[PDB]
């Protein structure tokens, strides 16, 4: 995949903030990766945004 995302999600996991909004710019494989890391962990991965400013959100189940 792209390990850059994993390291971001790992910070977010260790930090256990609340949610993290990743950009729409994830082509396919990158979005699928954010989903997969989230699914492997305890994160609710979903898409968010109203108009052409869509994004990917992952939420930390504390």
């Amino acid at each position: 995949g792209v390990d850059h995302f994993r390291a971001m999600i790992v910070e977010f996991m260790a930090s256990k903030k609340m949610q993290l909004e990743f950009p729409p710019s994830l082509n396919s494989h990158d979005r699928l990766r954010v989903h997969q890391i989230a699914e492997e962990h305890g994160l609710r991965h979903d898409s968010s945004g109203e108009g052409k400013r869509r994004f990917i959100t992952v939420s930390k189940r504390a």
